[PDB]
């Protein structure tokens, strides 16, 4: 049960102008992609709050990926999820060296040594990459069922350029004719049951794979590129969700860099 948002004052949408003209801001299976100028953060902020919403937001820091912690657990306090209840969750083989982060109220971190919990405690599960930073607004815009992410450096590609698994012998093959997008392993997510639902089936392709003496192109991503295609996002992040400006710049298409890779 959904109750009634409040009296809001903003601009009235316009049916006869674009949102944007340089870019497409949906999917041909009708899913938003998002980009800056598309939304109004303040009617959504509205509607997940009226939800109670918890995010959660797990990570991986194994050997010396754990210097890359510090920032990215303060950056995110600065621009991820602002207002909404977080909860992180640190998976890592050095425990003792997590940095002591402060964390604003409402927003709690676990560290775990190394699912039914995620399912208890988080509504939304948010699967990234460590080394990275925040630098912008990440916040309930990107909240579905299951959203991928745009490769910042295919989203401009045709398909026959994606470095999709090409060889048939494996799972997580895409042959030239196919495909939607390129989609980054470095951050995507959605609620707990479509994430686990995503994960066990990488999890299982991926021991076919080994099984049959192969090993995906690009690992991971490639698994969930396939995932991807066969089971559509609900919403499509742009690649002002994870960036590259050593690497790419700031091209004008992109009004904000949110999240981006640490030099
Ligand atoms: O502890 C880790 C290890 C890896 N990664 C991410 O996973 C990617 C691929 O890791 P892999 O060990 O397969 O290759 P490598 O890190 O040596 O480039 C890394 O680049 C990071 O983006 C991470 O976030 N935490
Ligand atoms: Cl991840
Ligand atoms: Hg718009
Ligand atoms: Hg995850
Ligand atoms: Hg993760
Ligand atoms: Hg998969
Ligand atoms: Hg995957
Ligand atoms: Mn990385």
């Amino acid at each position: 049960f959904m109750v009634s948002l409040p009296r809001m004052v903003y601009p009235q949408p316009k049916v006869l102008t674009p949102c944007r003209k340089d870019v497409l801001v949906v999917t041909p299976w009708l899913a938003p992609i998002v980009w800056e100028g598309t939304f109004n953060i303040d009617i959504l902020n509205e509607q997940f709050r009226l939800q109670n919403t918890t995010i959660g937001l797990t990570v991986f820091a194994i050997k010396k990926y754990v210097a890359f912690l510090k920032l990215f657990l303060e950056t995110a306090e600065k621009h991820f999820m602002v207002g909404h209840r977080v909860h992180y969750y640190v998976f890592t083989d050095q425990p003792a060296a997590v940095p002591r982060v402060t964390l604003g109220t409402g927003r709690q971190l676990s560290v775990l040594e190394v699912e039914r919990r995620f399912l208890s405690e988080v509504d939304y599960l948010v699967c990234v990459d460590v080394d990275m930073e925040f630098r912008d607004h990440v916040g309930v815009e990107i909240l579905t069922p299951l959203f991928g992410t745009l490769h910042p450096g295919f989203y401009g590609s045709s398909r026959e350029a994606f470095t999709y698994e090409r060889r048939p012998q494996s799972q997580a093959y895409i042959p030239k004719d196919e495909g939607d997008f390129y989609y980054l392993g470095g951050f995507f997510g959605g609620s707990v049951q479509e994430v686990q639902r995503l994960t066990r089936a990488c999890h299982q392709a991926m021991m076919v794979d080994q099984a049959n003496g192969i090993e995906a192109v690009w690992h991971d991503e490639s698994h969930l590129n396939k995932y991807l295609l066969r089971h559509k996002p609900t919403k499509v992040l742009s690649p002002e969700y994870l960036w590259d400006q050593q690497l790419l710049g700031w091209p004008a298409v992109l009004r904000k860099l949110r999240f981006t890779a640490v030099p």
